[PDB]
């Protein structure tokens, strides 16, 4: 009997990853895991016949059922346009999957010990999250451009000067930053450092934008202070603040292991939202359709597409559907397949892109690499042994 | 007989840095050429004797001149006053010298086939030129405006940033003259021209509509008007690309072109462009290099990298040649630079160069060359080639 994998939201997408996709949920999903579905097809073709609705759909039902896994999207172009006779030149769905979600984007590499990284020391991978709007106008000639602020209480008027235009003729702009988007992103990432069990740190540029980043180290000390240091301390793990400067210069002499909250080869990437309630999780491989590949699949020719990136968005969604529901054989296939797709690189099979960053693209021949479908096959058949191996 | 070179502002500066400047000095610039030299102390030390006086004409005699080589300086901090015991915390001397030039600063980076790039397809390099903010917190709820007072008396503008209702927060306000847009288009055609390369613009007009549609707008019309000829001339041309399909372009591309960016360290050259393209100020894209000052300062062996340095004196040399229409020197300024390349190209390097090849654990001391045995190397090679390109 298979595994009871519980309710997963799954966007299939376009070219070449639509195709490693399915290989994947054929190859490797569905042979072991039965999943309670919630399908949507987000390929370019049905974006435009739905007028995008099935992309507005998926995102509320990640809401909905916690757990999202997404294939990579066209995002349109006047070349897209013309290419697929698009009734529009619709937004990405990555866009408007997060403006219905929120939260922060965690990129997170796969790490191969045959595999250069650009910093050989880096043994453990660095997990970093970027902050998760403004006012700009034309200054048409010479006179002064001021920000004001007044207190609701109406007891105070502070002015400041942004620039007295006097040469005249610029432009000028106003943004700002609630609390509560500041607290999100500590949470998400305080609740992402507990996660993956290692240190996380907070850099920031508050030598110069000095009030701006400022805010960003406080909010981010009080709300360890008052609900994150003790899991922290009891783990061996921490929060520390560092300067951007300083923060650059420890992790190039570091193992790695460890989560950058920023506040300002390719096939090996992952990118998650976590959410701010620590519940909702979208994943999904930080790479493209891989165009190219799907063109010489087109033309017949021979493709050697990695699909790494694409398998983590999968054991990444699955493992928070594991720990969401107590669901201990999830939790274990999950971490399982993560191995085998390690250990199979790591054997010395894999395909082109990596033996290119090896041996050299120049230097590549074809027995130092696999292609999709024998890449595939070697993944599966050493999943099926490692899984007979209970 | 050596080469008359003109007219050049020199400014010495600190630490290792001020070292190697006198080491290019002696073994690389003074044996081939004479220079009208207008030499600035801009030593930490000299800069406090003279109340900073030394840097506002240092820059004065720049913009008088048009050819300044720059040596790394010391900005100081709290830690810098009491280790020099200075009489204020005075500002940067780049930041003096660019206020009073104005211009744009240029970063590119000395290729060597042996050493590893980003992108290994970059064989021709990437110059990267780069173009202020009144920040405060919101304690509570509130309104913040941004407002435009016309000079004229004509009716005051009110633009709302944000109505903080729950309360809390952060704000800020930024600004850009037109004319510093203008003189950035400048710098950037004047660049791409100069280095017979095409021109990118990099901006985020489809969020910052009025923002940065004024970059992109003032940029065009510049080409347009002033530029489009000379660049077609050149079989060159100017681009404007959305930031992500500009990164996207650029990872694929092979390099060699010239990037205007609207947002080892041995290797890379600083240089200031003034927007009439007759004045230019170049210096190395790094430090005084504190950590190896120390060691010298100990009697220990060091392996500093001069090429930063060595290219600073290169380009204002190549620069000084070009206005002088000056054959001789315009030579000598590619030789340094080829002879330069070359020498680590051969295998003759600093330790930060043996690093980037085996990886720091891994440098052996037989792997690199010390801060002088590399000098005298350059110095050696320099004086073959000089003497075989007399045919
Ligand atoms: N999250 C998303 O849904 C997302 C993100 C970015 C772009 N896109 C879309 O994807 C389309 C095309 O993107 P693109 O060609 O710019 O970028 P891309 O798909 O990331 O691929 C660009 C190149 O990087 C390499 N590469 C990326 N992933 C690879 C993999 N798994 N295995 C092997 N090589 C891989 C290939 O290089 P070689 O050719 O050198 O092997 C490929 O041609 C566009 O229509 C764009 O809108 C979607
Ligand atoms: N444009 C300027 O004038 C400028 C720019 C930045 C900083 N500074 C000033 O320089 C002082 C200290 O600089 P810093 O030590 O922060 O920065 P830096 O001199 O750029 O170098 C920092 C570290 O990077 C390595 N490095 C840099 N340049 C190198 C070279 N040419 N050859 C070999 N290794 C090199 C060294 O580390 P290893 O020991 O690992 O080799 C060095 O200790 C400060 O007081 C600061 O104000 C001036
Ligand atoms: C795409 C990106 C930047 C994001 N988000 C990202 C996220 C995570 C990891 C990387 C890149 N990897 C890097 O090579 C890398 C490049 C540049 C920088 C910095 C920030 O630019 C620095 F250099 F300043 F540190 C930091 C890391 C691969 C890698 C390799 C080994 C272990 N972990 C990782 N993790
Ligand atoms: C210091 C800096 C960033 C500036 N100003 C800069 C200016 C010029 C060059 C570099 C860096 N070099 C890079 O390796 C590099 C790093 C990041 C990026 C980008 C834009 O950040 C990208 F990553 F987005 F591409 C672009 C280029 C060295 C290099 C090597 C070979 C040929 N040319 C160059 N030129």
């Amino acid at each position: 009997k298979k595994i009871s994998g519980g309710s997963v939201v799954e966007m299939q997408g376009d070219e070449m990853t639509r195709i490693i996709w399915e290989l994947i949920k054929e190859k490797l999903i569905f042979p072991y895991v039965e999943l309670d579905l919630h399908s949507y097809d987000l390929g370019i073709e049905n974006r435009d016949a739905t007028n995008d609705q099935v992309t507005k759909d998926a995102a509320e039902a990640i809401k909905k059922h916690n757990v999202g896994v997404k294939c990579a999207t066209i995002t349109p172009d006047e070349k897209r346009v013309e290419e697929f006779k698009l009734k529009q030149m619709w937004k990405s769905p990555n866009g408007t999957i997060r403006n219905i979600l929120g939260g922060t984007v965690f990129r997170e590499a796969i790490i191969c010990k045959n595999i250069p990284r650009l910093v050989s020391g880096w043994v453990k991978p660095i997990i970093i999250g970027h902050h998760a709007r403004a006012t700009d106008f034309v200054v048409p000639g010479p006179g002064k451009v001021e920000i004001t602020y007044t207190p609701s209480d109406g007891t105070q008027k502070v002015t400041y000067l942004v620039h007295n235009f006097e040469e005249g003729g610029g432009v000028a702009m106003g943004m700002y930053n609630q609390d509560k988007s500041i607290e999100d992103f500590a949470h998400s990432s305080f609740q992402m450092a507990l996660s993956k069990g290692w240190p996380l740190y907070l850099s920031t540029k508050n030598t110069i934008l000095k009030k701006y980043d400022g805010r960003f180290k406080d909010i981010f000390q009080e709300i360890y202070d008052k609900q994150y240091k003790s899991q922290f301390e009891a783990q061996k793990i921490w929060y520390e603040h560092r300067l951007i400067d300083d923060m650059v210069a420890q992790a190039m002499k570091s193992e790695g292991g460890f989560i950058w909250a920023c506040k300002n080869s390719l096939g090996m990437m992952t990118s998650v939202l976590v959410c701010p309630d620590g519940k909702t999780v979208e994943a999904e491989a930080a790479h493209g359709t891989v165009t190219r590949h799907y063109r010489m699949y087109q033309k017949g020719q021979e493709t050697s597409t990695n699909p790494i990136a694409s398998i983590f968005a999968w054991t990444r969604g699955l493992a928070h559907r594991a720990k969401l529901d107590n669901n201990k054989e999830l939790a274990f296939f999950a971490n399982a397949l993560e191995e085998v797709s390690i250990e199979t690189i790591e054997a010395g099979f894999m395909t082109k892109d990596l033996a290119a960053c090896i041996k050299g693209l120049p230097n590549v021949q074809r027995s130092d690499y696999l292609n999709t479908f024998e890449f595939m096959d070697k993944l599966g058949e050493n999943l099926k042994i490692k899984l007979a191996q209970a």
